[PDB]
RNA sequence: AACCCAGAGCUAGCUGGUUCUCCCCGAAAUGCGUUGAGGCGCAGCAGUUGACUGGACAUCUAGGGGUAAAGCACUGUUUCG
């Protein structure tokens, strides 16, 4: 048969590959990951609510 | 305000750490607000993608100010006769 379980493949630009973070800083995304110096955004866990200004009354309160 | 076990990998806007390669582009430490000030949101500045534009550099001209300088005509201050 012309095709063939050993002569298939995807279409180039369906499947890339992945960031896997955390790997080198050649890879590109350094050993932060990618978050800058320490902070709220860069840390294990939930964040900011989305909405939240600070403290400062919300959109969707004024 | 005992010890052990469990909820519990409690929570930690705080420290520390975050692993291979090459190529291209490339910041910001400013403002506003905040039970906020070593945090966050938006704007500003990056990258990438798309659309619409033709400007940028240089030269000349025009337009309104009230700084430097200058001055004592006003407001104050001041020397001598
Ligand atoms: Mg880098
Ligand atoms: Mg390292
Ligand atoms: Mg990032
Ligand atoms: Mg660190
Ligand atoms: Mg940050
Ligand atoms: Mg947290
Ligand atoms: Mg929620
Ligand atoms: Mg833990
Ligand atoms: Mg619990
Ligand atoms: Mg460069
Ligand atoms: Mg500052
Ligand atoms: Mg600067
Ligand atoms: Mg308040
Ligand atoms: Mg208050
Ligand atoms: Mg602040
Ligand atoms: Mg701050
Ligand atoms: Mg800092
Ligand atoms: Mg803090
Ligand atoms: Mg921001
Ligand atoms: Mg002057």
């Amino acid at each position: 048969t012309r095709f063939r379980l050993d002569n298939l493949g995807p279409q180039p630009g369906s499947r890339k590959k992945g960031k896997r973070k955390g790997r080198g800083h050649a890879a590109g995304q350094g050993g932060s990951c990618g978050f800058g110096m320490r902070g709220q955004k860069s840390r294990s866990g939930p964040g900011i609510m989305r909405g939240f200004e600070g403290g400062q009354m919300p959109l969707y309160r004024r």
